[PDB]
């Protein structure tokens, strides 16, 4: 960046970029599988009853 | 200056100071002088003529 004054870069670095695609991407496929754990749970207990 | 592109400390010093203060006034009391001068080459011609 086109700048001399010290802390002037990480500062317009967090403004551009305050959070990384690479961390949403992360997230939502997480976020996405809840539902399949939890089932595959429910139905490993159903399981173990009968 | 608070600047890292090259060039953009002698244009912004230019630009502030064009003419110094001190070249105007050697020019301002070198040109007063001038009719003292004239006067004395004036009053040598004179002389040298009586
Ligand atoms: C993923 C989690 C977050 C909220 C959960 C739900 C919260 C409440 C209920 C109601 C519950 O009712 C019986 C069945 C599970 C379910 C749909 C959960 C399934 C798994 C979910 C979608
Ligand atoms: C990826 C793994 C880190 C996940 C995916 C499926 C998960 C399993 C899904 C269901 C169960 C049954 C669960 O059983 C009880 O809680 C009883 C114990 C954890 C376990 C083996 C989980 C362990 C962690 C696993 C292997
Ligand atoms: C300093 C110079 C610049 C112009 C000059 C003047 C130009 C013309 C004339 C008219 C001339 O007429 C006689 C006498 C000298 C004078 C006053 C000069 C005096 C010396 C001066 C002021
Ligand atoms: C300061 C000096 C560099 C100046 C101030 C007065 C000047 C003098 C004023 C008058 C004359 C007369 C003049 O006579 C003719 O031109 C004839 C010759 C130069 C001279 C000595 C000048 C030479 C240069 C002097 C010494």
């Amino acid at each position: 960046c086109n700048t001399l004054q010290p802390g002037c870069n990480q500062a317009c670095y967090d403004r551009a970029f305050p959070i990384s695609h690479i961390r949403y991407w992360v997230f939502q496929i997480i976020m996405v599988c809840t539902p399949s754990l939890c089932f595959i749970t429910y139905s490993v207990h159903q399981s173990a009853k009968q």
